[PDB]
């Protein structure tokens, strides 16, 4: 997979392993979540393909959003919309499968920079908008969540065991997007 | 109410009214939410009091969190933990009642600065930690949400009409916290 530099970042995560403990705590993540995430994962793996479509159906309906993929002239750099689509789809099962250990943190950091102007579009060789406005990152917590509820219950799951899956996806996202802000935030305020 | 400077900000919201349209869209907020928020509101008003306790029960259980209220020596500046508690409780019904118009935006901005080192603790005359690390703001999306589900259904509401209330609270938070980041983010990256 092209540009998937997981574990081969080799520039350290300027946030430590203790940090994720305190943040996990803020986002109320308990080991009792760890089970249902992995479950959630195995719920989604097979179905993954349809998920990217639903989600791409969304970004695609909004211009102020799709713009963030468009070449300098304002039309979607698709060699760039098939290379992200790939890495992101690696990510969903990475959220249901990697243990949240240091290298997972090395790369949470990397994905911030990839949204940031520090390292947006370098990976994928394309010419496109300079930076992604952080406001939308935060925003993407809701759709990336809501749109997931339906999928979690299609492979047949009781209405309260599913709730624990969604509830786990919810927390897992907020936590991530939380760490991504580093290159966005003025030093000392993160 | 002391320090509740809603509508008497008189320094403009450096984000405009168009901005909230595009962001509302990212956070998937439709007029069909506008109804259930106000509903949610009238669900919560009476119950408000207990809500601050539950929530204060939480921040209070975590030191890395409560620290953000403590005097320079490291013990909770309570004249500061009774003055916030007040303004915040004005806020819940402000989220269920103000229409999201320009002055509502003037003050969303204000509340960022109040979390930021630009204007943290000035309002309330206390001596305390310089800045609130933005990572926790993002994080506070989950508890401020999860802890709300139970309350929304206590005043007797069917299991699918309630879901629309929570779903509306969810979106309404992400949106807010989204705007608060302005003083935190390096200029041009917001
Ligand atoms: C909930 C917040 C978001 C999540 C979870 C998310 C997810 C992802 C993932 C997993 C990747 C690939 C990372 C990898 O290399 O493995 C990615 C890249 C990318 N995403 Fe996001 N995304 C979010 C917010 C946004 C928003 C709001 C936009 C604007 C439409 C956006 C546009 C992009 C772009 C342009 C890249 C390419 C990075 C580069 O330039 O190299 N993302 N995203
Ligand atoms: C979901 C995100 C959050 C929400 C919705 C929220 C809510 C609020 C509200 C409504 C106020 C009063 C605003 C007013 O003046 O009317 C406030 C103030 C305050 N909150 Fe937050 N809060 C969040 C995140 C946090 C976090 C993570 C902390 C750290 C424990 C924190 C600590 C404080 C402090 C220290 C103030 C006082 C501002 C000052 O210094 O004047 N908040 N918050
Ligand atoms: C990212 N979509
Ligand atoms: C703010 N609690
Ligand atoms: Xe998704
Ligand atoms: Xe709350």
């Amino acid at each position: 997979i092209p540009g998937y530099t997981y574990g081969e970042t080799e520039n350290r995560a300027p946030f430590n392993l203790e940090d994720l403990k305190l943040l996990k705590e803020a986002v109320m993540f308990t080991a009792e979540d760890e089970e249902y995430i992995q479950k959630a994962g195995e719920v989604l793996e097979d179905q993954v393909e349809e998920i990217l479509d639903t989600w791409y159906g969304f970004v695609g309906s909004h211009p102020h959003l799709l713009y963030y993929f468009t070449s300098p002239d304002g039309t979607p750099n698709e060699k760039y919309l098939a290379a992200v689509r790939k890495r992101f789809s690696r990510w969903i099962l990475d959220t249901s499968n990697r243990s949240y250990d240091q290298a997972w943190l090395d790369y949470q950091y990397e994905i911030g920079l990839r949204h940031h102007r520090t390292k947006k579009n370098q990976t994928d060789n394309v010419e496109s908008v300079p930076n992604i406005g952080y406001r939308y990152l935060v925003a993407f917590i809701y759709p990336i969540t809501a749109t997931m509820k339906p999928f979690l219950a299609r492979k047949g799951h009781t209405p309260e065991e599913v709730e624990k899956m969604y509830q786990a996806w919810f927390k897992a996202t907020t936590l991530q997007v939380a760490l991504w802000s580093y290159p966005y935030v003025k030093y000392g305020d993160f």
